[PDB]
């Protein structure tokens, strides 16, 4: 019935959609030395901010295990500094989220995918999320 | 810019959770999520070529292969001079497997009618796209 057809398509849309999308951003990431999941953590955190680890991996759905080293490695790219802890941006980090910033409409702007369909999903994974987290 | 931004985010924090969901279920198989789509696009009697099998999951040998030989360690393909099949302990997981992805987007709270929306929403940008 409709909770396994659906949900089948779900999964296999998700699937492709997310391995597609990561494919794009990496690609621009590649000449910055940022992974992803690095680059989501940088632009998470705010210019003015002081964070601790736990609300940051509130704020990105990350968990301890994955954001600590993570920050380690953000912390040796000199971009985040840990102060005993909290996380912030250092200056080469508040200088860095200026192209990275760009990489978003980048990807956008390169697949085939209207202003009114960004809407449609905008406003739908707002609520399979809102309804949700 | 805000559009752009949203839609990064939103997708992001979709496919983290959906991970996680599939990641906790997978365990008790010892499954990674790409291998389990692998073996859901292997139909229970089916011998397919590597080729057409890529096709299928929107993969390149170079991820593909190593993943199968994973999956022929783990007794649930077999590998033909190159052929694809489910083993016998493949073909009695498939069942279990696909209740799977209905244990996991049911931990959502989403109606017929909003699964229906996503639904056509990524397959639109799907079919445009990849």
């Amino acid at each position: 019935g409709s909770h396994m057809y659906l949900s089948k398509q779900l999964c296999f849309l998700f699937y492709v959609s997310s391995k597609e999308i990561i494919k794009k951003y990496t690609n621009y990431l590649k000449e910055y030395d940022l992974t992803y999941t690095g680059y989501i953590v940088l632009m998470a955190i705010e210019n003015d901010e002081k964070l601790n680890i736990k609300k940051l991996g509130e704020r990105v759905f990350l968990d301890s295990g994955t954001l600590t080293p993570l920050l380690k490695k953000l912390e040796k790219k000199d971009y985040v500094v840990r102060t005993r802890l909290q996380i912030s941006l250092t200056e080469q980090g508040k200088a860095i989220k200026s192209p990275l910033a760009e990489i978003s409409v980048k990807v956008f702007n390169e697949f085939n995918i209207s202003e009114r369909e960004a809407s449609d999903i905008i406003n739908n994974l707002r609520n399979f999320v809102s309804k949700n987290f």
